[PDB]
């Protein structure tokens, strides 16, 4: 059904195509389109996906693409436009294209959010007669059997406990197994106890190095997602806790929101990718704490605020403008879900009133998430000659002042750990908070 | 129809078993024809794969089999049992099971050959109801598209000439590229060509480093079919010469046969791999001299040789019993084929009488192919007090001894290339050459 590319429809059409990734979707598909004397423009999230195309489609097939990043824009004059997403709302959006290819549309990255509902928001009136939704990944996908994998649950005998079950030492004493944690701290206390235990163990997470893994020999190799980008092959096993770390918003009260990393338990892309680290070329097992639960394509409100801020931050979009964008995305089906905060976020956004230009910029380019909430709760700070939260890195465009920052925090919302005494009086706080009760789907 | 298991004959059955590496036909199948109160014998090429099976059948299913290699027989006196072709031919072959599974019985290499006829001699006579013959990879398979890698053919257009055609130097500048050459000798001369030209170029075969090779940024890798054994993952396009290495076998009259490593079109087998070098999580692009022209499972008479010579030196048969073993196996339909050249092989080795014993446990020891020919032809030169046809390793049992060897080698046949002066005067190469000539195949 959405597995061949869509015709062009002589008026306007929005179409889903459901492809593997690699198998024509995002080149062979908009060569097509462009041979019959279409313009295309086709998005991805991935700087490097989005060069990646115009490496091949030149080898390939001679076709030079024009290939639009952050870093730099190539204009080459053809027919087809290759950008990512946040390239894409730094240019003002549909402002030209025939056809325009949101490529990987269940992504739930805001960048991805935010550009898709433009596209949608923006293509008919731009003079586009075709959108494809296009993904490999399509929303509500569970994790389905592999023919080469042998899946068993962990139960409660075993000698090692993890994560509420436990795993005999038989099963990964001798051979090569991958056990997943959901923390840098479980793989080095893991790898700790196991290690006491007679077994070669050895952790790795975001910034060691690749070669702390032996190429040969038995080992059991405790490490976080942070493997599956980093590093190559292998593995007898994967033993998977089932958890993750998330970006979550909690409506904590304390006065206002909380946005932090916490612990969820996994969605099935999480499963899938995790468990496809055994059976490469050979048999493999898996084993599991809990059986697949969460399908892929629901995200978190706080990448709706996530829209918010980077509409405020980087593309001089209000916060309304922000909300027809992302109404047009909730009101398309078959694309990734969220609870409807839209206007409670664009509410809380409309009021974050003179923010310091200064502070923005510099939480622009030091990259922290959030800059327009870090560097807006900042502001407030060095308005009132008070500390920030915490002395988190965060906060540093803060940190030249520190000398003359005195008293409690006056405490808008919450980013991580609080680490200062805080005031709830500040009028920014009571705005926020009557954000919250003002709306229906949040109080 | 040969994707199923399978079900017990209740007196004799031969059947195929067509499913893909890792999908349960080498584990799976034996434990559910164990739990029905079956003894089941496993067959493979490989210790590695022998010993993974027993790693995965344990760890899985609490299942311990029996494992046998050339290294150590591992007893559980369990009801599978899990051995190479060769441990199996040296144990004795059938001599126990109700069940036996040849698996990757495609395979040409000579114990598999061997190892399976022996199977399809004995198997019924020692009270085996059932043997499947099963594989990844079925005789007379071809390269078949993949989704995920577009195929484009060289022309004579390009600046640098390739097996008869050309590159394009615009094809290989710029992103990350792999060229299969046939030999160590042609990877050195392209890289050196190529780096001349402004590319960053480098050469891998058997005995070079795996980090020889960058894990990031432009590279052009000239390699050999080493790579996919030695190396793990990438490539933006496979640039493919199309022929490889093989043993054959010439009956080059001067005086009798040549076996050597000589240049042969490729297989689909060797055309699968070393396309499936790109493509990877991406598009890829694949180039070829020439259409794929060879299906898998064809091979060598030279191989029916090392199959009478393994026999000899290996495993106490006879040349005749050699060919009851040979004859079942070219009896038996759904198999790789060869020319029938078993009763002039049978007669050559007949008459291959006296080896000295001790030159034959030093060339078994020192793993040189065909151990027999070679000791044999070493016999006849010490007892012609003659120097060998060379100084190549291979002879180098008659090392201790060349300073009284002297005069013209007595050639019995070619094992390499020849370095000395020759008579043809020895009653065993007249035995050879009446051998051929009194073959109506083989003239
Ligand atoms: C650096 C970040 S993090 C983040 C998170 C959420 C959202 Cl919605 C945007 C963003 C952005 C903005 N952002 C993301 C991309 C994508 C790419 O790498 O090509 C991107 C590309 C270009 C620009 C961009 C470039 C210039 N010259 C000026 C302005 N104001 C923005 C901003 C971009
Ligand atoms: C070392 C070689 S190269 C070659 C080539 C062709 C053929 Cl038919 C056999 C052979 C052999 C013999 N060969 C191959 C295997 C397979 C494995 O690794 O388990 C193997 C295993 C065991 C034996 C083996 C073990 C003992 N103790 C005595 C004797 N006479 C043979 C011989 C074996
Ligand atoms: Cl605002
Ligand atoms: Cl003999
Ligand atoms: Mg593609
Ligand atoms: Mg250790
Ligand atoms: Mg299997
Ligand atoms: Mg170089």
């Amino acid at each position: 059904d959405n597995s061949s590319p869509p015709a062009v429809p002589q008026t306007f059409q929005v179409a889903h195509l459901h492809a593997p990734t690699g198998s024509g979707k995002s080149t062979k598909v908009p060569a097509a389109y462009a041979a019959q004397g279409y313009k295309v423009l086709v998005l991805n999230p991935s700087v490097a996906a989005t060069l990646g195309f115009g490496v091949y489609m030149s080898k390939a097939h001679g076709i030079d693409p024009n290939i639009r990043t952050g870093v730099r824009a190539i204009t080459t004059g053809g027919p087809i436009t290759y950008s990512t997403y946040g390239k894409f709302l730094a240019d003002g959006g549909c402002s030209a294209y025939d056809i325009i290819i949101c490529d990987e549309c269940h992504s739930t990255d805001s960048t991805s959010i935010l550009g898709i509902g433009t596209v949608l928001d923006q293509a008919e009136t731009a003079g586009a007669r075709l959108v494809v939704l296009a993904t490999a990944t399509p929303p509500g996908s569970v994790t389905v059997p592999h023919p080469n994998i042998e899946e068993v649950a962990l139960s409660n005998t075993g000698e090692i406990p993890f994560y509420g079950k436990a795993i005999p030492i038989e099963v990964i004493r001798g051979g090569r197994h991958l056990i997943f944690c959901h923390s840098k701290k479980k793989c080095d206390e893991l790898a700790a106890k196991l290690s006491a235990l007679g077994l070669n163990a050895v952790a790795y997470y975001r910034g060691l190095d690749v070669s702390v893994i032996p190429t040969s020999g038995d080992v059991v190799v405790v490490a976080t997602d942070a493997l599956m980008t980093g590093y190559t092959g292998d593995f007898d096993s994967v033993i998977d806790c089932n958890t993750c770390v998330t970006q979550t918003v909690d409506f904590s009260l304390d006065p206002t929101f909380t946005i932090d990393t916490t612990t969820v338990p996994q969605d099935a892309v999480s499963r899938s990718q995790r468990r496809g680290r055994t059976g490469r070329g050979r048999r493999g097992i898996y084993r599991f704490v809990t059986p697949g639960e969460r399908p892929s394509g629901m995200f978190d409100s706080s990448v709706l605020c996530e829209c918010y801020d980077a509409g405020c931050a980087w593309y001089e979009l209000t916060p309304a403008e922000t909300s027809v964008r992302l109404r047009a995305y909730l009101n398309t089906p078959g694309l990734p879900v969220c609870q409807d905060h839209l206007e409670f976020w664009e509410s809380v956004f409309t009021g974050l009133t003179h923010i310091d230009a200064h502070f923005l910029s510099q939480t622009k380019q030091a990259g922290d998430n959030f800059p327009y909430l870090v560097a807006y709760q900042a502001t407030v700070c060095a308005r009132a000659q008070a500390p920030p939260p915490s002395w988190d890195q965060m906060w540093k465009s803060l940190t030249r002042l520190k000398p003359t920052l005195h008293g409690p925090t006056p405490l808008l919302y919450r980013l991580g750990a609080l680490q200062n005494e805080v005031t709830l009086t500040h009028p920014v706080t009571k705005f926020i908070m009557a954000c919250m009760s003002a709306d229906l789907e949040v109080v």
